[PDB]
């Protein structure tokens, strides 16, 4: 499964979708530019640094030193725009795992764009979390927190979808064989994708409860397990069909604070956002009470097994979903 995912980023077209993304890389660049005091003359690594987008910035901004640790076929590619861009003597590609390689000295910032949709796939924040082995004490991380918000949502339609597809094999006799005895586990499957796209903000149902990873105190076993609780509060009667995510992160400088956020309510991003459907939805009326836990827990597929449990309090009817973050539903294409 790790030899697919860094292949993946082995990709120059990979490469160029972030990249493209101008909410994305716009906001890194004003995020380093803007806080140029904590990179003038100062020591950075850069993990996971793809095509070296990010230590070019820290370069901008007057880094004396940039190790860019990058573990796929892209780190030969960014050495060739290190030196075409004639900074070898300030950038330093180091081929291989952050947590395999060797860094010459310690560092007073680490830099990443570690963010999978629904923020935790890839489960690149942990080798992010990792690098502080590499932190000078009162060094900084940029991104320096990430918020991840959930949010209930009714989206009749896009339930229905599920159905729709599924009921394909609810054919008593496709071409004279009966399929109908797999048409629950052809529900499931369906239900197991979380939903990457956008959406219309009409459909959130409640405030979003918020939970948040400090990369500076965080340590890399805290991302093993996730458990976040949630009491919502109903602004609206409906169907819940599941919840919605979303997350933003902050670049805590000296000089300001810069935001990146993947909101709805905020321009489009290539990470969209992410729906996990509920097979069995929940009726609730505004001013109920929704409350559960969203569990992720960290497996071997660079991802997390996702179970939500929901439940209306005034009414004692609940919904229990697990998802396969791995394998979602790319709803965008
Ligand atoms: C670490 N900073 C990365 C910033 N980018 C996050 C992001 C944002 C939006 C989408 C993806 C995405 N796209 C995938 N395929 C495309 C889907 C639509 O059709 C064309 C191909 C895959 C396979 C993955 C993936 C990875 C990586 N590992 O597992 C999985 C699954 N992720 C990733």
């Amino acid at each position: 499964s790790a030899v697919q995912y860094f292949q993946f980023y082995g990709y120059l077209s990979q490469q160029q979708n972030m990249m493209q993304d101008y909410v994305r890389t716009g906001t890194y660049q004003r995020a380093i530019l803007q806080n140029h005091t904590d990179f003038k003359d100062k020591i950075v690594l850069d993990v996971g640094c793809g095509s070296g987008i990010l230590s070019f910035f820290a370069a901008q901004a007057g880094a004396r030193k940039i190790y860019a640790v990058e573990a796929s076929t892209m780190a030969q590619h960014a050495e060739v725009l290190v030196k075409s861009n004639n900074l070898t003597d300030r950038i330093v590609v180091i081929p291989g795992k952050v947590e395999e390689v060797s860094l010459p000295e310690q560092v007073d910032i680490i830099i990443s764009e570690p963010m999978g949709y629904m923020l935790f796939n890839e489960r690149m924040l942990e080798s992010y979390l990792h690098a502080k082995k590499y932190l000078k004490p009162s060094g900084n991380m940029f991104p320096t927190i990430g918020d991840v918000h959930l949010a209930p949502f009714t989206d009749e339609q896009l339930y229905m979808e599920q159905f729709t597809k599924a009921n394909f094999w609810y054919q008593p006799s496709f071409h004279g064989v009966d399929l109908s005895a797999l048409r629950g586990a052809a529900v499931d499957e369906y239900f197991r994708q979380p939903v990457v796209d956008t959406f219309d903000i009409r459909i959130l149902m409640a405030k979003s409860v918020k939970y948040t990873v400090n990369f500076l105190e965080a340590k890399e076993g805290d991302l093993h397990r996730i458990e976040i609780p949630f009491k919502f509060h109903m602004l609206h009667s409906g169907l819940v069909h599941g919840l919605a995510f979303w997350f933003d992160v902050a670049f805590i400088g000296s000089i300001m604070t810069v935001w990146l956020s993947t909101a709805p309510t905020e321009p489009l991003t290539h990470w969209y956002q992410v729906r996990c459907l509920f097979q069995s939805p929940l009726f609730a009326k505004a001013g109920d009470t929704l409350s559960g836990t969203c569990l992720l827990i960290a497996n071997k597929r660079q991802s997390y097994d996702i179970s939500i449990v929901a439940q209306v309090d005034q009414t004692g009817s609940k919904s229990s979903n697990l998802l396969d973050l791995k394998n979602p539903f790319f709803r965008y294409t």
